[PDB]
């Protein structure tokens, strides 16, 4: 078929949900492409450079408030970012795992600059306002992570027993959106506090 | 050598730490012990099972702050709680991807109980409660992973550039305890508040 780099992208993602992770590799990839693994060898080097570009065109097709609104508050800005970002990490089977194992690359350089200088415009120190962030990025990964990789293990005390019960009500979602606002209210808290002990 | 459970995971551990868990296999593991695979088979089926047990036995071992102080505070108990967990997860090679793929197992039931049962003694609801604890989790298990799959994959605008030197200067460790802080503070607002709008 084309081996044009959107084609391949789109037959790797496509294999990604098939196999997850672990199971994705380039032989399956060449044979789902119709070719030779020394075709598919001129297009794609390794597994690492085939992880490398999905998870830059994960977030570039799917991840739609890398940027502030005009005028939004930076609470808004990280509550929306954080809530796109998950959704983007979702989308495909082991997409955090995906993310992980990858560089901020050349071509998000600009977004993720934007996001440290809309920081330090609403009153962030740079050291300040990359924790915020990357609190944000940390916590949001660590959740979506804990499901995707749940679902690959499986392929009591009474609190427990509610708990998970609880936790497995819906995707994680409630208990992500409720860390998330704790997380928000505590840098605004540490934000206006300036040097005053707090 | 010995095949009891105790000698097995002391050479597993051994061998993540030379491997890395990508690399961690039981053929590996009967080779490192001087036994034939179906020798190992008799005492370990497979790497999920394996997996599962070093999980366990890296918190058993090495996360000393399972459970809280006599009267010691939740805010006390949450930071305590999880600056143990960090240091029990960065003690091995991709502890952080060891122990997602993981139970929270029989043996750890009454630990996980206890921390539970103190957050509802502390005035959360159970699902306020869990929440805490999940988001300390989650936040914990992200900045960890950051790292550990961060040195998996290597084996600029100006704000970026500073922003990386900022958080590889030390390994995280400041931009965890600020982000703990954050959050820790975020739960003390929300416990505060009850039904008062906040
Ligand atoms: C989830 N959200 C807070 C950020 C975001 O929305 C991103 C984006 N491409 O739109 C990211 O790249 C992020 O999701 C993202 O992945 C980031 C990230 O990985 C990272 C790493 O690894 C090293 C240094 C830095 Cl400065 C960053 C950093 C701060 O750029 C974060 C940003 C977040
Ligand atoms: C990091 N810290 C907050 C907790 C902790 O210290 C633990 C411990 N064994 O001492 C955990 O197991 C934890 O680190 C831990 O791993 C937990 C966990 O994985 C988990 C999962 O997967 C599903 C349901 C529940 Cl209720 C839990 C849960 C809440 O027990 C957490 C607890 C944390
Ligand atoms: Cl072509
Ligand atoms: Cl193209
Ligand atoms: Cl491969
Ligand atoms: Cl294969
Ligand atoms: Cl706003
Ligand atoms: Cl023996
Ligand atoms: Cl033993
Ligand atoms: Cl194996
Ligand atoms: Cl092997
Ligand atoms: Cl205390
Ligand atoms: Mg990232
Ligand atoms: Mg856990």
């Amino acid at each position: 078929s084309r081996l044009n780099r959107e084609s391949v992208i789109d037959a790797a993602l496509e294999l990604l949900n098939e196999t997850g992770i672990d199971g994705l590799t380039t032989r399956k990839l060449a044979q789902k492409l119709g070719i030779e693994q020394p075709t598919l060898y001129w297009h794609v080097k390794n597994k690492r450079a085939l992880l490398d570009a999905l998870a830059v065109e994960i977030l570039a097709r799917h991840h739609d408030y890398s940027l502030p609104a005009a005028g939004e508050s930076w609470q808004s800005f990280l509550r929306n970012n954080a809530m796109s970002f998950r959704r983007a990490l979702l989308r495909y089977r082991d997409g955090a795992k995906v993310h992980l194992g990858a560089r901020p690359d050349e071509k998000q350089y600009d977004t993720v600059e934007t996001q440290l200088r809309f920081m330090t415009e609403n009153g962030f120190s740079l050291r300040d306002g990359l924790y915020a962030i990357s609190a944000v990025s940390h916590f949001t990964l660590g959740a979506v992570l804990e499901q995707q990789e749940h679902t690959a293990a499986l392929t009591l005390p009474p609190l427990l027993r509610e708990a998970l019960q609880i936790m497995d009500s819906d995707d994680g979602e409630q208990a992500f959106l409720h860390g998330l606002e704790s997380l928000i209210r505590g840098f605004e808290v540490q934000l206006t506090a300036l040097l005053q002990i707090v």
